[PDB]
């Protein structure tokens, strides 16, 4: 019953103090976080837009601050890193990035579908055989496909999915979690294990070459273009966290939700043209992504509200994706819904998804061969689906479902 109801770290069911806050009070400071709690959805797109106003340089600064003990272990272990890009400003962030888009070409995605659909049918077939007829969307579909996918476009052995899962799972805790002192150090030795791996993965490139992001970046380097060791290791870093862990989320989602709306899921079974637009309307309801950091450069306002200078803010995403004034209905899912593409599940301006494309990509891979295999496929129960706490990342650590066999 305290700040509209709003809990930071609760990811199950956020959506109903997310209504209440875009009547009661959409520009909400909340003490419990340190953050200006934004809510509405012209008052984050227009925040977003802004970027010299409000700018990104915090948006991987911890929401718990680091510990004696953690910043003791990522000192001693040579931790440099803080953001390849997304908490990065101009000129620098202006610079890397094209840097980056020019490696992160989108030939690459459309080359290499083929081995993501035959990815999935591999591991749909290996879901459907076993002892119990029961699965887990996550562990048996979502957790590898797109680790796998990221593991291959930049170099790395895809025998480490077990490693880059334990250390995405790190540093989404680390940087959004509500995390004790103590609770810090076993991710704190993740974070500098996979500091150590990024550098040595850059190294590598200089010394052997490769057929990747990686040896491009520094392919890069040699013919003069502006971006230093520290910086192509900050780019994997941002890429083998960010380029998996909200796309196994958002596969986990679809079938969440869609096994949760039987009737839709039944139209998708129907006709396999409406993923795609299926995908748009689980990127509005259910975003990976509900809430993403900003900080006021200047005195400013946000929808009538005056914020100081090094303010922090809260964009929550998830609630302006259902915000009545740009989506009627906006609590339903319906993923005929015209204007899903409207949605801020990505961002907006100068910080905008990079993969936006690859993570959809499997998105609908999934949907489609999955649909096919399994069209019998439905949920176990109703009440079986718990959500890790966090302040930005909501994820359903299982999707337990079961079929016609
Ligand atoms: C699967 C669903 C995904 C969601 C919901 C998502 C969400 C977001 C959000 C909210 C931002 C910040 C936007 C902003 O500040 O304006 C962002 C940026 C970014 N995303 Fe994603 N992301 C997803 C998948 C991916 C994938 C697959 C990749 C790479 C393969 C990726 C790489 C990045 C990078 C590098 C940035 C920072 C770009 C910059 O700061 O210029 N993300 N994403
Ligand atoms: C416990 C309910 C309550 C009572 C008084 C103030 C208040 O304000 P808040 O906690 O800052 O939202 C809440
Ligand atoms: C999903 C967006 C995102 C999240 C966390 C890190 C990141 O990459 P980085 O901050 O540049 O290291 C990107």
């Amino acid at each position: 019953t305290s700040h509209h109801g709003y809990q930071p770290f609760d990811m199950h069911n956020p959506f109903p103090a997310y209504k209440e806050l875009r009547q009661e009070e959409p520009v909400m400071f909340d003490e419990r976080i340190g953050y200006w709690v934004v809510t509405k959805y012209d008052d984050i797109k227009t925040t977003f837009d802004d970027w010299e106003t409000f700018s990104s340089e915090n948006a991987q600064a911890p929401v718990r601050k680091r510990g004696p003990q953690a910043t003791q272990i990522m000192t001693d272990g040579g931790f440099t890193a803080y953001s390849g890009l997304s908490a990065r400003i101009p000129p620098e962030h202006t610079r890397i990035r094209a840097i980056a888009q020019k490696a992160f070409t989108p030939r690459r995605y459309k080359a290499l579908e083929p081995d993501i659909r035959a990815m999935v049918i591999d591991r749909v077939e290996k879901m459907l055989a076993n002892d119990q007829h029961v699965g887990d969307m996550v562990s048996d579909l979502a957790y590898d496909i797109p680790t796998i996918t990221i593991l291959t476009l930049i170099g790395a052995d895809i025998s480490m999915v077990d490693t880059y899962k334990r250390w995405s799972d790190s540093r989404a805790a680390m940087t959004w979690g509500d995390l004790s002192d103590e609770e810090q150090i076993p991710h704190a030795h993740n974070l500098v294990e996979y500091w150590q791996e990024c550098q040595r993965m850059v190294a590598d490139a200089h010394a052997h070459g490769g057929d990747n992001l990686t040896a491009d970046l520094v392919r890069a380097q040699q013919e003069g273009q502006e971006i230093t060791d520290h910086e192509i290791a900050s780019l994997l870093y941002s890429l083998l966290f960010a380029g998996h862990e909200t796309t196994t989320t958002l596969i986990s989602n679809c079938f969440r939700v869609l096994l949760d709306h039987p009737e839709q899921w039944q139209a998708i079974l129907e006709n396999p043209k409406l993923i795609p637009a299926a995908v748009d309307e689980v990127l509005r309801y259910s975003g990976s992504i509900v809430g993403w950091r900003r900080k006021a450069l200047k005195d400013t306002e946000i929808g009538g509200v005056a914020i100081k200078e090094g303010d922090g803010v809260l964009l929550l995403m998830g609630s302006a994706n259902r915000d009545e004034a740009r989506f009627e209905n906006g609590e339903e899912f319906d993923i005929s819904r015209a204007n899903a593409r409207e949605h801020l599940s990505f961002g907006f301006g100068i910080h905008y998804c990079l993969g936006n494309m690859l993570a959809k990509l499997q998105a609908k891979i999934c949907l489609e061969e999955v649909t096919r295999l399994v069209p019998s496929l439905h949920l176990v129960a109703d009440k079986a689906i718990g959500f890790r706490e966090n302040l930005s990342f909501r994820v359903p650590t299982s999707v337990p479902v079961t079929w016609n066999a």
